[PDB]
């Protein structure tokens, strides 16, 4: 089976990007916009990666990565914007593994997917 990445993001133009550009790499992708139902798609999708975003509606991405961190050992990559208010490096105490800086290259962010596997 191939890996699987969910997209947890409010954006839903970029996270038909991610989704394009993800299973163009060779990944199955599953996106939900809400913070709330991240810990019941984890449980349910069992993804491989989750890429998530730092501020969402529902539960916030450090909220979020909290309660997966808790559930388990998944890895967590924030995706972030220069604009977003909270910080960055509090979701990394919260568990997550890295982070990315939106807007990107795709092809970088497919390049840190890669790494943090
Ligand atoms: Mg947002």
């Amino acid at each position: 089976m191939r890996q699987r990445i969910l997209v947890v993001d409010d954006d839903a133009s970029l996270a038909e990007m991610l989704t394009i550009v993800l299973r163009g790499e060779g990944f199955d992708t599953a996106v939900i916009g809400d913070g709330t139902q991240a810990l019941t798609a984890v449980r349910e999708l069992r993804p491989d990666l989750v890429l998530l975003d730092l501020m969402l509606p529902g539960m916030n991405g450090i909220d979020v990565c909290r309660v997966l961190r808790a559930d388990s050992g998944v890895p967590i990559v924030m995706l972030t914007a220069k604009t977003d208010t909270v910080d960055v490096v509090l979701g990394l105490e919260s568990g997550a593994d890295d982070y990315i800086m939106k807007p990107f290259k795709p092809k970088e962010l497919v390049a840190r997917v890669r790494a943090r596997l």
